C-alpha cells in the first residue's frame, strides 16, 4: 500500500527544507514514528534539503534529474519508485509537492499534520475530495515552548476514487 504523509499549514502550503516556518518537533516525532522501517520516496528538491539518508528507511528518489550520490536509490518514474520499494507492507511518500500530487492517485491513506500557520509558501499539496477519505484518527495540540504552533495531527483512509486523486 502507498501512503503521503505531510505537514500542511493554511492553504495546504508545504514546507520540505530544514527552515520550514514553524518549528515543530513533535512533528517530526510523528514523521520518524510513521515513516521508521519503511521505504520513503521522495522528490529530487525535497532530497536535496533533507541532505541526508533517512536513517532506518529506504531512501528512493524520483527524479529524471538523478544525481549520483550512492547512499539512496535512484529511479526515473512513479512505477519504477514503486517497484524498486517491492514486497513491503507499506511504502511512505513524503513530497515534495510535484510528487504527492503524481502518487495521491496510487495512495490509500493520507498522514496529515494540519498546522495552524499562514505562511509565505507556494508548494501546496495536492488538491483531494475530502468525502472520498475517511478520518480513523484526529488529535490535536496546542503550542508550548518547544513547538511553535499549534497542530493537528490526522489519519485518513481512502474509501473513494476519481481518477485524478
Ligand atoms: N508530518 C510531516 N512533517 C514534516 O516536516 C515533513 C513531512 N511530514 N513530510 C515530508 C517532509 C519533507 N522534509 C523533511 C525534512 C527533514 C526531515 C528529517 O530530518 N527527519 C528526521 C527527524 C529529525 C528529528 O528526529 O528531529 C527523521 O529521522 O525523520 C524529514 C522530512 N517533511
Ligand atoms: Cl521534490
Ligand atoms: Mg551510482
Ligand atoms: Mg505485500
Ligand atoms: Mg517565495
Ligand atoms: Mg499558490
Ligand atoms: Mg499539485
Ligand atoms: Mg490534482
Ligand atoms: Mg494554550
Ligand atoms: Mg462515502
Amino acid at each position: 500500500m502507498i501512503s503521503l504523509i505531510a505537514a500542511l499549514a493554511v492553504d495546504r502550503v508545504i514546507g520540505m527544507e530544514n527552515a520550514m516556518p514553524w518549528n515543530l518537533p513533535a512533528d517530526l516525532a510523528w514523521f520518524k514514528r510513521n515513516t521508521l522501517n519503511k521505504p520513503v520516496i521522495m522528490g529530487r528538491h525535497t532530497w536535496e534539503s533533507i541532505g541526508r539518508p533517512l536513517p532506518g528507511r529506504k531512501n528512493i528518489i524520483l527524479s529524471s534529474q538523478p544525481g549520483t550520490d550512492d547512499r539512496v536509490t535512484w529511479v526515473k518514474s512513479v512505477d519504477e519508485a514503486i517497484a524498486a520499494c517491492g514486497d513491503v507492507p507499506e511504502i511512505m511518500v513524503i513530497g515534495g509537492g510535484r510528487v504527492y500530487e503524481q502518487f495521491l492517485p496510487k495512495a490509500q491513506k493520507l498522514y496529515l499534520t494540519h498546522i495552524d500557520a499562514e505562511v509565505e509558501g507556494d508548494t501546496h499539496f495536492p488538491d483531494y475530495e475530502p468525502d472520498d477519505w475517511e478520518s480513523v484518527f484526529s488529535e490535536f495540540h496546542d503550542a508550548d515552548a518547544q513547538n511553535s504552533h499549534s497542530y493537528c495531527f490526522e489519519i485518513l483512509e481512502r474509501r473513494h476514487h476519481h481518477h485524478h486523486h
